């Protein structure tokens, strides 16, 4: 289970080694500021190794990536653009058949599958996955890894977990619907289905993120943010960079300048009050996300992802503040019933990037 | 394709006939009010031939099937019993595990296939579906037939649908994302996810009408319905039998005396304005779950089932409650991009009892 990032020519280098000369699948894990593409291969012992090279979104441009693919191919030995079994990457939003990706938020263009070198993406074993469908195949890659107690923390056991399972919550991913939220740049959203049937998971990307917030007892504090954007707020707008902005705009009243989303996070870190209020705000509409996606998607777990999920752990670590989010996870009329109180809350709580490990992972099913 | 019912006495004889000397599949439709139960067999030419006979939940209580299994077997022969290969029952509540059922809306008591009889329901072949997802497999089942252009109909054609398929939109399921919705006494949703790697649908039970109703420009009418219920209103409380009522005391504002839902929609068909007002406002709610889960669940279609939807045929033909559906449709912040009006629309025309084909479609994976 372990990615090495490199340059370019280091991965070229990296290449050539005998522990590389296994079949290979191209992945790329793509942002609204970077890409992260390269190749993974299973050395022995049911191990995950990739190696990678960043690029930077300069144009903002999703067709840019017909660019880095080539620049990958000309300067790499077709001794190892030959053992290509499969080319998936993940793209920041909406994919249609796994093949055309947009519109985008970040970015402008449509990633279309089409329109790909196909050294790197052989026919019938690539794909183009939504960034978040990536990220639960990845969610998959740690469970079957046998790791997941490594990479990921409960912050409150359901009711439900029992129920299914005799082994800890958080020891595996669970024989129940695990709803996967980002809370990053933008609110990512993805529903790992499980079949009863036949005792299988699938993942569902979906777009939890754009829905119109519904109101708690809130209608002033929506009401002022739908004054500034001139849209009615969704969840994203809430719960994003921006969101968190917004929250901290509201908390100081003019009485502070602006400062950014990493900036406030970074305040709160180191104890300030106004921040971290912020911060709570932030993870109260998080919080709605999930009492609402627990009715509709009845999951038995939902899980947080993410580097700033991982990296804002001084936050969750705190039981006060965890408390906070627990009340406000069942704070849905819904819960008289017990609905939200089924559901299990883990949180990513030590770094990997899930999207590359769930390109490599579906390209396992399509190969 | 054709379900005849009968009673107890006459199914017991009907089984005897040597068409029905063939491998057996158990199916229930198990309603609020009733309970459909029969057998399914296979015959000349993919013809599918099912007999049912019906039951009454006068104890308004699940665990009373149970009961209704035991006499089934008593009255039936162990020449016939032994046929069984597969059982499968849908039921008007969450399922958890395709096993547990609950708790119920209209109903009191949990559904446990761990109680049901064996000899009816065959372990590792037999399940337990929420209505919905019986329903889905059903609308699986009437595309598979090449005969889902005889049963639905199409309200408009989104933009998706001419690039994903060569057919006629109508006259297949498509392969794509199809969410169904079935606005009776309950709002039922369930999704069948088309899985783009293998080309296989999946039948995802949702709880979309228990989530919380986003504001549009309707807060003073969300805020009374909400001091009626003293609970925050989720769209099942405005789309349904009691929301439709509550639509039509809000339009009469006490002039008319109040009716019951079945009424108003017969008063809308004769032409009744008071009437015909009610039953826009409930589509209008209707239209806000599909704009709202048309952004979550990026469907490519939404298809209308029940019996409703074809008794009220008169609404949905005129062009001008179509056009109206149509702009509720695509009210959604998210329509600056496309999202909603990507989305073709069909409702039920022609009556079927998708539950029952789809208990038998959920079989026949089970085996
Ligand atoms: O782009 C998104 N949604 C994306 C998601 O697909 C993605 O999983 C998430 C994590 O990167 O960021 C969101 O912003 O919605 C579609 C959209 C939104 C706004 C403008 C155009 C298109
Ligand atoms: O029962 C349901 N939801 C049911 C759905 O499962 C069903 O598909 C639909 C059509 O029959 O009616 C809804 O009312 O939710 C659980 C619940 C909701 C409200 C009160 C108690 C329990």
């Amino acid at each position: 289970m372990n990615i090495k990032e490199l340059s370019l020519h280091e991965l070229c280098e990296e290449l050539k080694t005998p522990a590389w000369n296994v079949p290979l699948t191209f992945v790329g894990d793509v942002g609204g500021t970077s890409a992260r593409m390269g190749f993974v291969r299973e050395g022995k012992n049911d191990s995950v190794h990739a190696c990678v090279t960043r690029y930077s979104m300069k144009r903002k441009d999703i067709t840019e990536l017909i660019e880095f693919f080539n620049e990958i191919i000309e300067l790499m030995p077709a001794s190892v653009i030959k053992r290509v079994k499969a080319g998936v990457i993940n793209v920041p939003g909406p994919v249609t058949g796994g093949a055309v990706g947009g519109p985008f938020n970040n970015l402008k263009g449509i990633a279309r599958l089409s329109d790909y070198p196909k050294a790197l993406f052989p026919p019938g074993r690539s794909a183009i996955l939504n960034d978040l469908e990536a990220g639960g195949f990845g969610v998959l890659a740690v469970s079957d890894a046998h790791v997941f107690s490594e990479y990921f923390g409960v912050m409150w056991e359901g009711t439900q977990w029992r129920t299914c399972e005799q082994e800890p919550a958080g020891s595996v991913i669970g024989r129940g619907r695990c709803l996967v939220l980002a809370p990053g740049t933008g609110l990512g959203s993805s529903l790992i289905y499980y079949n009863p049937m036949n005792q299988q998971h699938i993942v569902v990307p979906l777009e939890l993120g754009s829905q119109t917030i519904p109101m708690r007892k809130d209608i002033d504090y929506i009401q002022t943010l739908h004054a500034e954007l001139k849209l009615l707020p969704n969840y994203e707008n809430m719960v994003s960079g921006a969101g968190l902005e917004f929250h901290y705009r509201q908390v100081v009243r003019g009485s502070r300048p602006p400062c950014s989303a990493g900036e406030i996070a970074k305040l709160a870190s180191e104890g300030d009050a106004n921040a971290c209020k912020a911060m709570k705000k932030y993870h109260e509409y998080l919080m709605r996300v999930g009492s609402e996606a627990s009715m509709a998607l009845l999951p038995l777990t939902i899980v947080l992802v993410g580097d700033n999920i991982v990296n804002n752990a001084f936050f969750y670590r705190n039981p006060q503040n965890l408390k906070e989010m627990h009340r406000e996870a069942l704070n849905h009329e819904m819960e008289r019933f017990g609905f939200q109180s089924r559901v299990t809350y883990l949180r990513q709580k030590k770094l990997l990037n899930l999207n590359l490990m769930g390109c490599y992972r579906c390209g396992l099913d399509l190969s």
